[PDB]
């Protein structure tokens, strides 16, 4: 369900860093409330200030594929400003034994500013050359909008594809050597690159690209996946 790498983009891959893809939780992969129509996916029973309280959680469409996609790509951490009661619970039934998001940060890591939790992502990694945040929020990435990919505040949409319309661009995005090279630039001129180490990334960046478009080309096992890929990832 991922496809096949060229020989030049595994090369490339080898020269890079890895890289760490920072998750948040609520509007960004589930949507939950609490008591006070579709069933949910699952029901968190948490008790806070020991108060017995019931979550009703509702995953956002396709976020067990894409978990299980960009897990194979970057290392996943979650990022949340909720309460560790909470936080933690959402985290374990989003992983399903999968052991993808063992690593997480909750509320006592988050700096609060003009009514925003800032979530400082050098709390994670301080080498920001190779760390992303996905969050619907730009408050929460108010000290790292270089390191951001914004995404569709989620509550119900059962149409919402934004998680399948993210896997070729987060797949380009790990051949880059600096993240930011691709991130900065999401005005009078027509310059993307501001350096030759910037414009190579974006060279590395639009190659995996190219691989994605010009699939089909390829021998029948190669354009087998091909097809199964394009027809997985909403294109
Ligand atoms: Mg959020």
């Amino acid at each position: 369900d991922i496809l096949p790498l060229s020989p030049v983009s595994r090369n490339r891959l080898a020269q890079v860093k890895r890289k760490i893809l920072v998750l948040d939780l609520d509007e960004t992969l589930i949507h939950s409330h609490h008591d006070g129509g579709t069933p949910p996916d699952f029901i968190l029973k948490v008790v806070i200030d020991k108060h017995p309280v019931r979550f009703f959680v509702h995953k956002r469409p396709h976020v067990d594929f894409f978990l299980e996609v960009v897990s194979q790509w970057y290392e996943l951490v979650v990022f949340t400003a909720s309460m560790e009661i909470y936080g933690s619970a959402v985290a374990d039934k989003l992983d399903n034994s999968r052991s993808i998001l063992k690593r997480r940060y909750y509320r006592q890591h988050c700096t609060l500013e003009l009514g925003s939790y800032i979530k400082d992502l050098s709390v994670v990694h301080s080498d920001l050359s190779s760390i992303v945040i996905l969050d619907n929020s730009p408050g929460a990435y108010r000290s790292h909008p270089d390191n951001a990919i914004p995404i569709k505040s989620w509550f119900s949409d059962p149409s919402d594809t934004a998680l399948l319309n993210l896997l070729p661009m987060l797949d380009a995005l790990r051949f880059t050597a600096d993240v930011r090279s691709v991130l900065s630039r999401n005005s009078a001129k027509g310059s993307e690159s501001n350096s030759l180490e910037q414009a190579e990334d974006l060279k590395a960046f639009e190659r995996r690209l190219t691989e994605y478009i010009h699939c089909l080309q390829a021998p029948s096992i190669i354009a087998a996946r091909c097809r199964t890929v394009l027809a997985e990832y909403n294109m």
